[PDB]
């Protein structure tokens, strides 16, 4: 709650932000990103940054200028707390520490991702229904339960769009209640109607924060960041990592009326994997590129056996998990490390989700760079040519999730730009950087001064003027 991460709680508007360079005329749409930002002082003692109320930033880029708008995501939690004028909810994913006054309420802070789909803005916390908002006015409508047709109590913060159907693919884990081994597989039409919701069990309850899709399958990685009521009763963090448990990859056919028996389960040795770059089918093989670390990535979700955090072992690298559908038995066809670069927050050109993509972008941790006072490089890989580009934000800055933007509705994979918030840490201010996606190492084409300090953000997405009602 201090330093770079001073609370903000500023809703605002500013037209035509100052910039150093030229803003590409091609850009006509909006980058939406979210920051955890607590409305009130925390109810408990040392709450996590990951746990603040969702504040949704939007950078509307058009006619070679940038406009700012930041609004609260008005969760049930935000409203009840607002009215009550005080914190009513407790720790991250721990209903046990809530005021009795808010028992049975939707605890979502809608603080993890901000996503445009079917002419709505989705503010997402994977423990809850998505909060929907107006993409243009950025008013809150309320949580999306699709007219009581959703039966699952949760919705992913890492949804995927099938380019073929245009559908949104989603899971919801702890679907029947907290720490349950149920999971819903959902699909949503471009119009916004919920068209499919399949229940199924997973080998064990764990953090299923993400997944892949291919042309036919949902690929779901099961990594033993595990939880239980036991943990919560003793007031431990909701999740802890168990290095002694196997890692699974479930293959769910994306067709109507699937059963547990249709789901193919592969198993490998213990590792930590987190965010999914992309997956595709290669005949009978499925390629699943995730950012794999040797061990636990999150100090705050500790080793369940009291073993202390191993920073070295938390370094993640893009990795291909391959599995053959046509085989028998649980073994992986193989595991291929795609780069020695330490990377996470992976992005693809969304238009090619499920097809083998040539390009990926990541936030990189390069410990060889000076720091004169932490994710300090933008990283682009050409998987065809093997060629890796790096851009460094310099010694007093750090970077937030990059967001790919197409040059046109019809441009090749990777022909466009990268937009990303940059933390000017020593100056306690923020920039929006705009790069050539395919030549990032020459530096950003435009450095845009953001006249409000933004906090450590999480996930963010692009939409055209035509998808958000600013045509």
């Amino acid at each position: 709650f201090t330093g770079f991460n001073t609370p903000s709680r500023i809703e605002a508007d500013i037209a035509d932000l100052a910039h150093e360079g030229t803003i590409p005329q091609g850009l006509n749409g909006a980058f939406y990103r979210v920051q955890p930002d607590p409305q009130f002082p925390p109810r408990l003692d040392d709450d996590i940054a990951f746990n603040g109320d969702g504040m949704i930033t939007r950078f509307h880029i058009h006619d070679g200028q940038v406009d700012f708008r930041q609004r609260w995501a008005k969760t049930d939690k935000w409203k009840l707390e607002n009215a009550a004028g005080k914190a009513l909810f407790g720790a991250y994913r721990n209903p046990l520490t809530d005021d009795e006054a808010v028992k049975g309420e939707i605890r979502s802070t809608a603080n993890t991702n901000a996503f445009v789909f079917g002419g709505k803005l989705w503010a997402m916390k994977e423990d809850s229904p998505a909060l929907v908002m107006d993409p243009a006015t950025m008013e809150t409508f309320g949580f999306e339960k699709f007219g009581g047709k959703m039966t699952g109590q949760t919705f992913t913060a890492h949804p995927k769009v099938d380019p073929k159907t245009g559908n949104m693919v989603a899971i919801g884990y702890a679907a029947s209640g907290l720490c349950t081994d149920d999971v819903t597989y959902m699909e949503v039409s471009p119009e916004g109607e919920l068209v499919r919701e399949v229940w199924f069990k997973v080998p064990y309850y764990c953090m299923m924060h993400d997944f892949g899709i291919t042309e036919d399958y949902l690929v779901l990685h099961i990594v033993p960041s595990i939880g239980s009521w036991e943990r919560l009763e003793q007031g431990k963090p909701h999740f802890g990592f168990d290095t002694t448990m196997p890692v699974h990859l479930g293959i769910i056919p994306r067709r109507d009326g699937v059963r547990q028996e249709d789901i193919r389960w592969f198993t490998r040795d213990n590792c930590f994997a987190f965010h999914v770059l992309n997956a595709w089918q290669e005949g009978t093989k499925i390629h699943f590129v995730t950012c794999e670390a040797k061990n636990n990535m999150f100090p705050f979700f500790p080793d369940v056996h009291g073993a202390p955090f191993n920073g070295m072992e938390a370094m993640s690298h893009p990795t291909d998990w391959v599995v053959d559908m046509a085989s028998n038995g649980e073994d992986f066809a193989g595991i291929v490390k795609l780069s020695d670069t330490a990377a996470e927050f992976p992005r693809i050109d969304d238009r090619f989700t499920g097809q083998k993509t040539r390009h990926g972008w990541f936030l990189e941790m390069d410990m060889k760079r000076p720091v004169e006072l932490l994710m300090n490089c933008l990283f682009h890989k050409d998987f065809e040519t093997g060629r890796e580009q790096h851009w460094w934000c310099g010694p007093v800055s750090s970077l937030q999730e990059p967001c790919f933007v197409p040059r046109a509705k019809d441009a090749p994979e990777g022909d466009g730009w990268i937009v990303q918030v940059c933390n000017r840490l020593e100056e306690q201010r923020s920039d929006l950087l705009i790069f050539d996606a395919l030549d990032i190492e020459k530096g950003p084409v435009a450095t845009v001064n953001i006249p409000i300090r933004l906090r450590f953000g999480l996930h963010g997405n692009w939409a055209n003027a035509d998808e958000i009602g600013l045509a």
